[PDB]
């Protein structure tokens, strides 16, 4: 036979991170993959870009890595520094037609956090 | 005292323009229909006529979006383009609640009126 229960699969998407953070990108991915499941999604690895922690590397992996087949991206950024986040929020929200969301590493170690990103990937992926 | 818990949804924003108050309306009483089976429960929502110019949804969106706004659903009356795209881009860069646009035309669906409810179910989970 084969498979009775929908899935979507999620094996394309991108994981934008600076190098600070390298083990809270590791950490969300696998948590992603415990709560994922459950939600009707199966997650492949995420393709992981490391950048300097300025806006503008942000944005150029943005422009240089985001392709049609990219289904979610994420932006985990090393604080909540109003003005890069801004930055880049306004950037994806302007010129990244891919679903995107920013998260700031540091709320990261709450099971909640994991939920609500989780939760909008599932939003994302329709 | 009640066993089942629900996730009330209570406090949030409906705009729309004078043209499409009924159509407000009905959508307001078709997502207390459908909105049970999701596990919440709905309050009436803050209703807020504005006239049909970009500028007008803004405005209001600058008054009325609180701490307290759980979701904030712009209702507009047409597709066109540029209207859509400039409160699209000024929700998701400027609104830090959870937001969506409808095209009243599309209203006239079942199919459209699960989809808004599914994305508020979703919107209730996120930070």
């Amino acid at each position: 036979g084969a498979p009775l229960i929908s899935v979507k699969p999620l094996d394309n998407w991108l994981l934008i991170y600076t190098r600070r953070n390298y083990e809270a990108a590791n950490s969300l991915i696998q948590n992603l993959f415990k709560v994922t499941p459950a939600m009707g999604i199966q997650m492949k690895k995420a393709i992981m870009i490391e950048v300097d922690d300025r806006t503008e590397a942000y944005l150029r992996a943005l422009q240089q890595k985001v392709t049609s087949d990219t289904q979610i991206v994420v932006c985990l950024l090393s604080s909540n520094r109003k003005d890069k986040y801004d930055a880049i929020k306004k950037y994806l929200c302007t010129d990244c037609p891919t679903p995107s969301q920013c998260v700031v590493a540091r709320t990261l170690g709450k099971q909640q956090t994991v939920m609500a990103i989780a939760t909008k990937i599932a939003l994302q992926m329709n």
